């Protein structure tokens, strides 16, 4: 009744098929803000700078329109030299609060990365409406790297981004 | 006096010797906690993992000395292959709350990196932590990018430092 809405998502969107040279992970974050607000940032494929770290800039096309197959160039500085990540919107559903993308090139740390993020309502007593965000990915493990190492990297940045997301979003709920 | 102490600290440790092939920066973090507490975290050369991000592990010698000249191996979390960063403790003055280190090798993104951190009293009781660094920029690489990488990691580390330290006040 409570974690049922969540375990359904995990099953459909955050559950993965142990490929040979591939790895994945799932991460969660509580935000003290309403899902509608959180969703309104997460869904903006156009501007991931708002809740993500290490983004120098993000460019889309002049005639930009958000739809599955959508494209963005993300100029990242989480390493050196700078790096332009070519990413594509894989899915977007404003009703179920589900969005997802992949990295088609330009990012040698995360080859064939595919991610999905889902926002959840959690009202658990003066039950103010809180949120839980889930973010998972699947990605290639570079040959000559351990699963663990590529996983530590992806998880660390996702964790920091989800923390920024919590702040930016918790700020919008006391403004 | 507290602002004189800070300004003199800048002049002595956070001021650098320009220009081409080289770049530097200074960042600051106000932390609502006593500087005594912050300094006891910052001074721990053998465990930067307490407040710094992207460290998989940090190994010291089996008979670890804690004096200028100490070394530490930092296994860094990049998306790249096993990147061990060798760091030397340049400076450690408990009375002035000043530490500093250099990257002697193994970290290709930050060659000849030298950083200094100072902790300052401001009066609850509040602290300011300043951190600056000087690093190489090989020609062809853009100064802006390398600064941006450096500045972002320091910022995140200092935010966590605030958190960890502000938590140590029960």
């Amino acid at each position: 009744s409570e974690f049922t809405q969540l375990s359904q998502s995990i099953a459909e969107f955050h559950t993965y098929q142990l490929g040979n040279g591939r790895c994945s992970s799932l991460l969660a974050q509580r935000i003290h803000a309403p899902p509608e607000t959180v969703w309104s940032v997460v869904r903006r494929f156009d501007r991931p700078q708002i809740y993500k770290h290490f983004i120098k800039s993000c460019n889309v096309s002049e005639d930009f329109e958000m739809r599955v197959g959508c494209t963005r160039d993300v100029n990242v500085i989480s390493g050196l030299p700078a790096n332009t990540s070519r990413e594509r919107l894989d899915l977007l559903d404003d009703d179920r609060r589900v969005t997802g993308f992949s990295i088609t090139g330009g990012e040698h740390r995360l080859r064939n990365y595919k991610s999905v993020t889902t926002v959840h309502r959690f009202e658990k007593e003066e039950e103010r409406i809180w949120t839980v965000v889930l973010e998972s990915y699947v990605v290639d493990v570079p040959e000559g790297n351990s699963e663990e190492d590529t996983r530590l990297f992806a998880d660390t940045v996702i964790r920091l981004n989800l923390q920024k997301l919590a702040s930016i979003t918790e700020a919008m709920n006391r403004n």
